[PDB]
């Protein structure tokens, strides 16, 4: 039952907030890999591009916290 726990959600939020420079609660696709590296993951470039093409299906090159949480849950 991969249910993200409250502590796992908090650690993800602190890491997500570090790349939110304007306090808008969102991060760009180019900073996703760095957030992942700060979270303890080592993704390849092709895996990063695929994660980018899925979250930006409409084409706005930006990721909000809930979309980031859903990508995390699918990877767990």
């Amino acid at each position: 039952a991969d249910q993200l726990t409250e502590e796992q959600i908090a650690e993800f939020k602190e890491a997500f907030s570090l790349f939110d420079k304007d306090g808008d609660g969102t991060i760009t696709t180019k900073e996703l890999g760095t957030v992942m590296r700060s979270l303890g993951q080592n993704p390849t470039e092709a895996e990063l591009q695929d994660m980018i093409n899925e979250v930006d299906a409409d084409g706005n090159g930006t990721i909000d916290f809930p979309e980031f949480l859903t990508m995390m849950a699918r990877k767990m």
